[PDB]
């Protein structure tokens, strides 16, 4: 009858441009994006009783448990029929991969990884130059190092996981916005989209 939607992980370290590109994508392409690290932000600046284990893990750099994030996606995702999803910083883990795979698959179809590859480096000087006009609390140095450990611990190895079924698109986001959506744009023109 209907059309399963499309999702695209878009994954990539702190900083790397993921919802820069994202905002740029909704604009042209009217997907919806799906932030998890701002809907995890969300349910814990309303009452659940999973924030605070939400505000604590997020302030160490560290994975929520996938029973909180999956269903704050999969709401979304059903309350929006008829759309197809960026969701932007997922998945971070092999559990919560496992999970997406395991209540997902017969919702929607993910389509492929989209990663945006840049240096550790450019990457905490994005976040410092952010915070410095008091962008959020996160952007500070001892935030950025601990995520930068459960990135290259945890999440590069979900990502050569899609790799071994060729399933990361790698898009390198060490250049301007422009330069790195012209890219994005094609990538999605290209995927039939
Ligand atoms: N090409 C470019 N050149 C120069 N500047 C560029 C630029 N692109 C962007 N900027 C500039 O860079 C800054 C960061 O951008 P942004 O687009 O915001 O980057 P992004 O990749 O989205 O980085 P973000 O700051 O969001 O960092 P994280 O990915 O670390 O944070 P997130 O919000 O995704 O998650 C935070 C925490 O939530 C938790 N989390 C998140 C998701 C989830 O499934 N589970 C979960 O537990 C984790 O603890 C995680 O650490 C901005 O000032 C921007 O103008
Ligand atoms: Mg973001």
């Amino acid at each position: 009858e209907k059309s399963k939607p499309n999702v695209v992980f878009v994954l990539g370290g702190p900083g790397s441009g993921k919802g820069t590109q994202c905002a740029n994508i909704v604009r042209d392409f009217g997907w919806v994006h799906l932030s998890a690290g701002d809907l995890l932000r969300q349910e814990q600046q309303s009452g659940s009783k999973d924030g605070e284990m939400i505000a604590t893990m997020i302030k160490n750099g560290e994975i929520v448990p996938s029973i909180v994030t999956v269903k704050l996606l999969k709401n979304a995702i059903d309350a929006n029929q008829g759309k197809n999803f960026l969701v932007d910083g997922f998945p971070r883990n092999e559990e919560n991969n496992n999970s997406w795979e395991e209540n997902m698959k017969d919702f929607v179809d993910t389509k492929f990884v989209l990663f945006f590859d840049c240096p550790e480096e450019v990457m905490t000087q994005r976040l410092l130059k952010r915070g410095e006009s008091s962008g959020r609390s996160d952007d500070n140095i001892e935030s950025i190092k601990k995520r930068f450990n459960t990135f290259n611990v945890q999440t590069k190895l979900v990502i050569d996981h899609y790799n071994k079924f060729d399933k990361v698109k790698i898009i390198p986001a060490n250049r301007d916005v422009n330069e790195v959506y012209n890219d994005v744009e094609n990538l999605f023109k290209s995927m039939g989209f």
